[PDB]
């Protein structure tokens, strides 16, 4: 069970919104819904994200970023990025932009650009 | 830098927007979220008192970015600051009740009242001039 306008997905509720905003106020803003900046945990959950997002031509972030721009990816939740998801990176990605480094999904894999770029964002939590 | 959009109002810093629709807390929440703001998270008593008179003027009871959801009894700020000791005088008289399950706070009257979060209330939100 999940509230209006969130989405059911193996046991879990996604907010896709409907507006545009910077990787940080978006992490902000599915704090506020006591949620969390999707953090991908599960080859089906990528998938099932990747194809919400390009049947929707929209790119949106995710919570993984490497802030300090050291290379580092790291989810909000404190866990690093497993090897395991470096395949879902775009064509020659992910290539640092010079400012502070997030990711977002783009068509069909995933894209570093700049935190302060305005994308839409999907926020995760559990079902009740 | 006092500069607000058409229909906001400024106040140190900030500029503040009253809804002419009306929705439940959790809609008011992604409302504000969609104009680049955030459902009211008042940090001063002066911000308090500001908007209390707004709100009073107005006649209208509306959303303000509080509620117990998590914790019956411990408010939060969707900031995630937590109602401070001082700030639980704004509270009116016989408030929170909890009448029924209410988890979210309204401006209601002269103070602060507690209402179900289903409720269909007029909403404000809250962004730094620019
Ligand atoms: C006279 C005046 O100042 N008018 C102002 C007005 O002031 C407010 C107004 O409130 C009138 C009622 O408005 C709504 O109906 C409710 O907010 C109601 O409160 C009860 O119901 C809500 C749920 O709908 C509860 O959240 C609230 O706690 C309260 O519940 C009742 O609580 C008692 C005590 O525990 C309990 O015994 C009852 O069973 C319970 N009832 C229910 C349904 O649960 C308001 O009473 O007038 C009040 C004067 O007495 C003021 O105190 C209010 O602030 O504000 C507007 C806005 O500016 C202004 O235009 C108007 O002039
Ligand atoms: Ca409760
Ligand atoms: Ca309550
Ligand atoms: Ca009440």
């Amino acid at each position: 069970h999940c509230p209006k306008d969130w989405t059911f997905f193996q046991g879990n509720c996604y907010f896709m919104s409907n507006s545009q905003r910077n990787w940080h106020d978006s992490v902000t803003a599915c704090q506020e819904v006591r949620a969390q900046l999707v953090v991908i945990k599960t080859a089906e959950e990528q998938n099932f994200l990747q194809l919400q997002t390009s049947r929707s031509n929209r790119f949106s972030w995710m919570g993984l970023s490497d802030l300090n721009q050291e290379g580092t990816w790291q989810w909000v939740d404190g866990s690093p990025l497993s090897p395991s998801f470096q395949r879902y990176w775009n064509s020659g990605e992910p290539n640092n932009s010079g400012n502070e480094d997030c990711a977002e999904f783009s068509g069909s894999g995933w894209n570093d650009n700049r935190c302060d770029v305005d994308n839409y964002w999907i926020c995760k939590k559990p079902a009740a």
